[PDB]
């Protein structure tokens, strides 16, 4: 059986570039998978300081701890907003409105991955900024899926 | 912000706050804000989000107009209690038409041009238009919001008689 978690965690590094900091991310993510104490909002702030990830990755990887830690009332937090909201485009939004009607239905991890292939970067960020904005809802399975499938697209163009 | 346009919100705002000591006291901090007075929107926002009476939709129209209206949020995160009532509740027929009055706010440049083509729209839609905003995932200006803010109140008010 697949764990979801080295799914997550494969797709996730395959957009950060080699080095120290790309190993430190491998750790905290597996602290958090394993349920090893975690204040998000330490972590949170740890990773908005960051240098050399780009702001998307960072997005990417905000909404990964999000989703995984026990508890959050932490509120939202902007560097996520802004990397995951596209620039604004009314044509991005309405893909991802879309890909949301469909993702909604779902509940597997993968019946969620396949589908979220058929989008741009673009559409699938703006989805996962639908969510991560408490717009949509979708089971966690569904968002990994989805967050998979982002990482896929973004490191299939570079 | 023009105070004819500020008197206009606050207006249409009140039609949907039942009468009562309540709604006097949103008034009064409303027109406060207008006037540049406790303009602490962290403070503001707590006392919004714990005020018994008030329906979570008009908290989340409350939050977005003071949100709007304040000089600076001070970095303040934008809050879980008004992104949640600002989601026609995750319906993607409303969110599907909130993108599409949102690409026409985007070209609107007027207060009565932006509540006129609003008025089109369902009450569902136009919350989850605001929450497009309110979230940072589309921008359009001030005077455009507040016709948006508007055209939500008047399709509500609509509705209770
Ligand atoms: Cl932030
Ligand atoms: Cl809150
Ligand atoms: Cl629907």
């Amino acid at each position: 059986a697949m764990s979801l978690l080295t799914e997550v965690e494969t797709y996730v590094l395959s957009i950060i570039p080699s080095g120290p900091l790309k190993a430190e991310i491998a750790q905290r993510l597996e602290d958090v998978f394993a349920g090893k104490n975690t204040d998000l909002e330490v972590l949170m702030e740890w990773l908005k300081t960051r240098p050399i990830l780009s702001p998307l990755t960072k997005g990417i990887l905000g909404f990964v701890f999000t989703l995984t830690v026990p508890s959050e009332g932490l509120q939202r937090r902007r560097f996520v907003q802004n990397a995951l909201n596209g620039n604004g485009d009314p044509n991005n939004m309405d893909k991802a409105v879309k890909l949301y009607r469909k993702l909604k239905r779902e509940i597997t991890f993968h019946g969620a991955k396949e589908i979220s292939l058929s989008y741009s970067a673009g559409a699938l960020a703006s989805c996962m900024g639908l969510i991560y904005n408490r717009m949509g809802a979708v089971t966690t399975e569904v968002a990994f899926g989805l967050v998979c499938a982002t990482c896929e697209q973004i490191a299939d163009s570079q």
